[PDB]
Parts: C-alpha cells; sequence; structure tokens
C-alpha cells in the first residue's frame, strides 16, 4: 500500500495572516522541538512504504508531521495559532492511536509533547 498525497503545505484560496502567536509557533515551539534528539521520525510524513506499515494510513486518517508544520508556518499557510497548535497534537495523537505504550517512537513522541506544551503554556498574547 502506497503512500498517500502529503498534506497540504500551500492553498492560495486560504486567508493567511503573520502574527507574534504564529511566530513563537515557529520561532521557539517548532524550532525547539525539530532540534531534539528524537525528532526525526517526525521532520516527515510518514513513509509507509519503506518503513512497512501497510497499515498506517488505513488507521490514521488525518496524518500530520514536523515537515509539514514547518512549511505552514516559513510558507504563512495559517490564520491562527490554534490551527498550528491542532496541528502538532494530531501528529501526537496519530503516533499514540497507531504504536502501544512504551514503544521507543511513543517515548519519542512524549518527550517532544513535554516541550510542546512547556512552550505553549506561554504562548503570547495577541499583539
Ligand atoms: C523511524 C522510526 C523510529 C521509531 S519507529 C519508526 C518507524 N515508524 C514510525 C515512524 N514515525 N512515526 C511517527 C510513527 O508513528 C511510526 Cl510507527
Amino acid at each position: 500500500s502506497m503512500n498517500p498525497p502529503p498534506p497540504e503545505t500551500s492553498n492560495p484560496n486560504k486567508p493567511k495572516r503573520q502574527t507574534n502567536q504564529l511566530q513563537y509557533l515557529l520561532r521557539v515551539v517548532l524550532k525547539t522541538l525539530w532540534k531534539h534528539q528524537f525528532a526525526w521520525p517526525f521532520q516527515q510524513p510518514v513513509d509507509a512504504v519503506k518503513l512497512n506499515l501497510p497499515d498506517y494510513y488505513k488507521i490514521i486518517k488525518t496524518p500530520m508531521d514536523m515537515g509539514t508544520i514547518k512549511k505552514r508556518l516559513e510558507n504563512n499557510y495559517y490564520w491562527n495559532a490554534q490551527e498550528c497548535i491542532q496541528d502538532f497534537n494530531t501528529m501526537f495523537t496519530n503516533c499514540y492511536i497507531y504504536n502501544k505504550p512504551g514503544d521507543d517512537i511513543v517515548l519519542m513522541a512524549e518527550a517532544l509533547e513535554k516541550l510542546f506544551l512547556q512552550k505553549i503554556n506561554e504562548l503570547p498574547t495577541e499583539e
């Protein structure tokens, strides 16, 4: 079973903003997670072919990854911070739903999620 098309990172029909919260989401939140030692499995869409996960996209119908989020932030895809926060949460949720407690990938997601929560706890108020 092939990979699906990746999530959209460009859509000229979609209204966009550059906001201080979205800037924080790139400069602080994404940056922190991206540089982490456990970031690598999450830096691009799950390649179900290479990774021999033929049931992945049967189970996971809203795929998300930090490669996609990074592109969405750098290319100003979002209207608001909540959209981006939802993408991160979708990414973590997918990992927990597909895998089992104590799997390496789940421990990796937990570490990244801890940092995610720490950083969005201090999301600045809108300017
Ligand atoms: C590359 C790697 C590292 C530990 S397990 C694994 C392959 N499978 C993966 C990869 N990424 N993600 C997000 C998954 O949920 C699954 Cl199950």
